[PDB]
RNA sequence: GGGGAGUUUGACUGGGGCGGUACACCUGUCAAACGGUAACGCAGGUGUCCUAAGGCGAGCUCAGGGAGGACAGAAACCUC
């Protein structure tokens, strides 16, 4: 047997894009951001300061946003079917969540313009359950168990199920 | 305008002088489980800075670590 509503759903995805600088690069990455996931994204600073990498203390190097439900398993079949379904065994985390990136956009059906250029970014899922508020509401916050957590092997099953694709080892 | 006049040229202090400030303050210890308690005892700090780093209210939680994610790495950003 099984519980109804024990089984596992997608509750957040998240999409980022770091440039390592501020400027016409960073406004046009956030802008074929925002077309792709229908909604604007937030820029986020710079908590340190490196010169190694060119950065310093407090300007946005990064334009990350994250969507649920509908739009999240379109934008994620989208993902996946430029992934042809395929990942590897170290591309899931023990908390049960996984992700990958994708090295450039206009594949996963975004329309080619010069002038913004192209930019990779990174997919990420968080695999959760019914239940899984408990950890974060405000009243009454707890843990949420042993048994109900996800595991490796748990999002593993319901990737290779759900989405019939493939884990190759790695 | 030392030609001439009057006067002054601190204190502390293992003699005085040179050094130093133990000369006004603050923290720990000395200090002997109330408080107080010495030495040029020990380790240090002050003559500032702030329109907010003051006053309320609201919402969040930090250092670090582990596991993941294109370039990305020991270190850039995202998630648990
Ligand atoms: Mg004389
Ligand atoms: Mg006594």
């Amino acid at each position: 047997k099984e519980n109804p509503m024990r089984e596992l759903r997608i509750r957040k995805l998240c999409l980022n894009i770091c440039v390592g600088e501020s400027g016409d690069r960073l406004t046009r990455a956030a802008k074929v951001l925002e077309q792709l996931t229908g909604q604007t994204p937030v820029f986020s600073k710079a908590r340190y300061t490196v010169r190694s990498f060119g950065i310093r203390r407090n300007e946005k190097i990064a334009v990350h946003c994250t969507v649920r439900g509908a739009k999240a398993e379109e934008i994620l079949e989208k993902g996946l079917k430029v992934r042809e379904y395929e990942l590897r065994k170290n591309n899931f985390s023990d908390t049960g969540n996984f992700g990958f990136g994708i090295q450039e956009h206009i594949d996963l059906g975004i329309k080619y313009d010069p002038s913004i250029g192209i930019y990779g970014l990174d997919f990420y899922v968080v695999l959760g359950r019914p239940g899984f508020s408990i950890a974060d509401k405000k009243r009454r916050t707890g843990c949420i168990g042993a048994k109900h957590r996800i595991s490796k092997e748990e999002a593993m099953r319901w990737f290779q199920q759900k989405y019939d694709g493939i884990i190759l080892p790695g």
